[PDB]
DNA sequence: ATTTTGACGCT
DNA sequence: AGCGTCAAA
């Protein structure tokens, strides 16, 4: 009752760019705008692998991971943009730079946590308090929320936009605007701010995005996906029981893999809401102390993970796969590709040092051997003392050379299906 | 023969 | 330290 926390103490948003790499390419090439199109890496093998897909193309069934040749069977007029290739490998610089554009705009509004190349969490609690003081009891107009959905509404006693407006009207007609401590009002002001933030992103970059607004990161992330693209969704604390009552467990962030499968298998449930019937101790007994407490609160819509103040990635990495017959089988091959990776890494590190006043101090080398299901077969670290590609490639070879079983120095066995260099452990400079 | 990333947890 | 999990385009 009066002491039961309800996880309504924060306003958190998650902003996620729509079909991000596709929008980057469509901004650059107006011929691709408003078309079924996809972004592909490599072209020789089955037309290249698709990594991003416009919503027009998704209507034909085109998805990520599809070979372009196969996507063309579903969508013969599909347009394609290719990821840049440099030093023999795909190079994602254009998308990293577009990401910086968006992150820098979002940072003007509030502290953000960079969650991926195209998404960030936003802690809006303080901004909401400020805006509520500015508003001075003034009601919030639907015109301030032109792309907002209120999850769960409309309810009670045939076009999409019509439903959106009906739900928003019910919500705003039911708000108590004089209570500055009302969580629902705080979320609503949050959504007003997010409309402003999304408008700024689109104005200043050309890119559209979706967003979720709720009381914590997990619900904000879930909310964001409910009405893509180019829309935002408010998930209130009160919407949680109905929302979770038919929500597959795997849809909640962190439960899409083995742990989620085990929750389903061990407990014999399917939906997030069903978790409420277990005690905290029961959940801890199956999934561990940390996961158990997290599940117990999360299934009630409560999560405390903070929006971390971090706009920049903590690692800078470069990797290449060598699938099937292309696996690296000679020492020379391994050294040449380590050099290519190290040269890209050097370029990115030097730019990072100039832009962000920091230097990486550890180099992580990872390889995969043909026949291993795991992404990485072996990982070794060494000191990163100079931004020099020849030194980094030599040091990586030094730390992995003993993995070569082959009695012949010139041959590498078992062949390598992957090389990965990652700069970590940044210090101020 | 998706590939190329990035964060964080465990021991 | 080195390995595993989960998530992005
Ligand atoms: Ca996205
Ligand atoms: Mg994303
Ligand atoms: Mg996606």
């Amino acid at each position: 009752g009066p002491h039961m926390a309800t996880g309504q103490d924060r306003v958190v948003a998650l902003v996620d760019m729509d079909c991000f790499f596709v929008q980057v390419e469509q901004r650059q090439n107006p011929h691709l705008r408003n078309k079924p199109c996809a972004v592909v890496q490599y072209k020789s093998w089955k037309g290249g692998g698709i990594i991003a897909v416009s919503y027009e193309a998704r209507a034909f069934g085109v998805t990520r991971s599809m070979w372009a040749d196969d996507a063309k069977k579903l969508c013969p007029d599909l347009l394609l943009a290719q990821v840049r290739e440099s030093r023999g490998k795909a190079n994602l610089t254009k998308y990293r730079e577009a990401s910086v554009e968006v992150m820098e705009i979002m940072s003007r509004f509030a502290v953000i946590e960079r969650a991926a190349i195209d998404e960030a969490y936003v802690d809006l609690t303080s901004a909401v308090q400020e805006r509520l003081q500015k508003l001075q009891g003034q009601p919030i107009s639907a015109d301030l929320l032109p792309s907002t959905y209120i999850e769960g509404l409309p309810q009670g006693p045939v076009q999409k936009e019509g439903m959106r407006k009906q739900g928003l009207f019910q919500w705003l007609d039911s708000l108590q605007i004089d209570n500055l401590t009302s969580p629902d009002l705080q979320l609503t002001v949050g959504a007003v701010i997010v409309e402003e933030m999304r408008a700024a992103i689109e104005r200043e970059t050309g890119f559209q995005c979706s967003a979720g607004i709720s009381h914590n990161k997990v619900l904000a992330k879930l909310a964001c996906g409910l009405n893509k693209p180019n829309r935002q969704t408010l998930v209130s604390h009160g919407s949680v029981p109905q929302l979770f009552s038919q929500m597959p467990i795997r849809k909640i962030r962190s439960l899409g893999g083995k742990l989620g499968a085990s929750v389903i298998e061990i407990l014999g449930i399917e939906y997030m809401g069903e978790l409420t019937q277990f005690t905290e101790s029961q959940l801890q007994s199956h999934f561990g102390e940390k996961n158990g407490s997290w599940l117990y609160a999360m299934c009630r819509g409560i999560e405390h993970d903070p929006v971390k103040p971090r706009q920049l990635p903590k690692t800078i990495g470069c990797s290449k796969n060598f699938p099937g017959k292309t696996a690296l089988a000679t020492r020379e091959q391994v050294q040449w590709w380590l050099l290519q990776l190290a040269q890209e890494l050097e370029e990115r590190l030097t730019k990072d040092r100039n832009d962000n006043d920091r230097v990486a101090t550890q180099l992580v080398v990872s390889i995969r051997v043909q026949g291993d299901k795991r992404l990485s077969s072996l990982r070794r670290c060494c000191a990163l003392t100079r931004y020099d590609a020849h030194k980094m490639s030599h040091d990586a070879f030094t730390v992995i050379k003993n993995c070569n079983t082959s009695g012949i120095q010139t041959e590498w066995s078992p062949p390598l299906t992957m090389l990965f260099l990652c700069a970590t452990k940044f210090s101020a400079s």
